[PDB]
């Protein structure tokens, strides 16, 4: 009927390969100038990123499916269990439904977070699908977004330490870094700034890892290595 | 030497037809029960659609290249220009940053519609990517959409005047509307409403249609007919 | 400046998901009308599977990254390692170049199988790609064809026994047929046709499966169990 | 049932946009080194030219809607009406249909055009599916492939003459031409020559047209230009 109704064979089929984990990543848009005008601390900012995990418990809460999540800096990655057929297993409504719900909760609980500071405009998030064969294609993907979280604070906060505390310029700052080593960002935190990395909080040195417990509960544990997932076999070891 | 970021091959290619239109549509997540709780005045609610009408403008302006959006009800849908390539196509970014920019600012200028009306929870978007290859086809797709807010206003007019006057049950009202005709549904809403049902307001009867003229302005015209693509001749006239 | 390349821009991406096993799977088409007028022998034509076979080796030497084919009725499935990249694991090139060196060998090699029959009209064959995210699933697909490889050839045995040497009807072997058992298939070769059913041909009963012992070597062998694959496992150890 | 049947849900729709121009373009695999070794005649060879068509004609009568085919040099291209749903317009079925028949052609019409070259071996083909959204598109993709032959042979005809009659090297035959300009290539072909480019078989310079007249009927003439078109309107005119 309607005679307009053709164009709905138009809508391609966008299925994601079956009994695969399906990962929805989002990432800020423009968030460095959206950290800059609600002067966000640097290097690490609590509100943001409570903000973010109160927004990923949301999204664990109102979609379904959705067995772990992980975050960090301006990230939130979410994992549907790979038997799900939630939707048809359609990538655009894993994606919209996990971003909308997101964008809409950062702003309805921002007060929670920044009582003070005021929020300028609404944000926007970057999304992404992506699928992952195997257990250990998932668990390195894991991997890979928590040791990134490790590499840029070790970065941003030798980075920042100077710039803030040893009046170093932006500019200068990066080329007293560029060649460092790890190790050597260690030392340099504990010489000149009496710091001790090992110390700084949990939540910016790992992340937020949120899970079943129920309700999805934050954790800033390593993920990396096989405690956290022997501990926490219901994850992997379910079904399809 | 990362060792984690062989992951990255796993990320599909989703580019959209090249030279033709993509749309990407939006549908309120599980509205019937939003519009309940939130007190949505039946069969139309200047707030809501008006709320809504604010979001799809916040989209155009924020994001790139969309040169036509058509909202009524619970939806909204975003025409980008078909010689776009804004992210090189990507349909998963299409989909996220309008989910997500739209979710955002239906939360944010919220009380700007609903300054009683207190909003009880944040709210999810479902989306969609679809592409029109031409001119006609995606003329035909706006006309579906206005037709399906005619079909469903006439139809939800008659139907809330029978309950919220008549004091018919819904379970009444609806087997009263079986088997009628859009004369027939006129012709009920005039005799026992006193209602003329072309006298609504245009909006609850055509929806809304946004345009540049610069900025995105609203129009509560006739999309399916001639006139208005005479009238604005620069947007399907436009290169590629 | 060519002025009509453009159109190069509509070609677009069907890469494999990465680190997957990707099969090829072959179907001669029409080819039951094939077999009427070519004379192939019933239930089993040696000739035919024979050919079948040899251009499987044909397109295991021609083409690359082919671990494994296995072959049986008017089919043939190819199985490409999972780190290849041959060519960007584009799909419709795995399809094609499988597709056509199949084709082409089938006509250049008839005369060696069938020296006395001519090969009245060059065929067509039916083509199609799958990827199979891991060991297991790979597996799974390849017993499903073995087995779909035993529930046909026993149920044909049993039915051109009927017709060949009972002189049944073709439609009172089916009605003999329906509803019968694995079990009673056995019994009414055994007892009517003084058939041992284990006892036919290995090819006709099992298919051929084709690897790398270097050149390609059939075997009739069984691959579901665990046997096979414990005695050849570089194929599915091999790395990625 | 089977156990093993779950493999199928591991297939993927690889559906062609609907009510747009599907072509099939198939290009001879490593076809410098096929022409070597049977001895092609450079910079043409009616033969291999004809062969070509021959298993066009073949692929245009075996499978189906194809309605406009055209070739040149080691491809051939094949338009499949918009309206078709032949195989629920699956990409793979266009790509394994049309590959797979060329190829056994090509071997089995062989020596109806080399009769005393022998086939040395099956050869292969590369293969691809591209959807074009509009009439004009379609044109524009014929008329890139037309204009190529063109660019090709005035090249190639002078390349080899430059080698087969002015006795110069491959490398110095290509010094001499980088830079020339297509009034040049004239100007050498008819000076240095003697050879009138215009009157080169059309064959040569405009490539082969396959449409139906009912059958298949090869045409060497312009399609680049209106006057083809407004002559077999029935092609691009018919519906959807």
């Amino acid at each position: 009927k309607s005679k307009f109704e053709y164009v709905r064979d138009f809508e391609a089929d966008d299925t994601c390969l079956a009994h695969c984990w399906v990962v929805v990543r989002l990432d800020g848009r423009n968030f460095h100038r959206f950290a800059e005008k609600h002067n966000f601390a640097k290097p690490n900012d609590s509100r943001a990123l409570q903000l973010m995990t109160k927004c990923a418990q949301t999204v664990m809460e109102e979609l379904e499916d959705i067995v772990i999540a992980y975050g960090q800096s301006d990230e939130y990655s979410f994992v549907f269990k790979r038997k799900t057929n939630w939707f048809k297993r359609r990538a655009s409504k894993f994606m919209t439904h996990v971003a909308s719900q997101f964008a809409s909760s950062y702003v309805f609980y921002w007060r929670d977070y920044f009582e003070d500071q005021p929020l300028l405009y609404p944000p926007g998030f970057d999304g992404r699908v992506v699928v992952y064969p195997s257990n250990q294609t998932l668990k390195d993907y894991l991997s890979w977004r928590q040791a990134d979280c490790h590499i840029n604070n070790l970065y941003n906060t030798v980075f920042w330490a100077l710039i803030q505390q040893s009046g170093l310029t932006p500019v200068q700052a990066q080329g007293r870094l560029q060649g460092t080593l790890a190790a050597d960002k260690n030392e340099i935190l504990f010489s000149e700034f009496n710091i001790n990395y090992n110390n700084e909080l949990p939540m910016y040195r790992k992340g937020t890892v949120l899970i079943w417990q129920t309700k999805p509960v934050p954790l800033h544990c390593d993920i990396i290595g096989d405690a956290f997932w022997k501990e926490h076999p219901e994850i992997l070891d379910e079904d399809s």
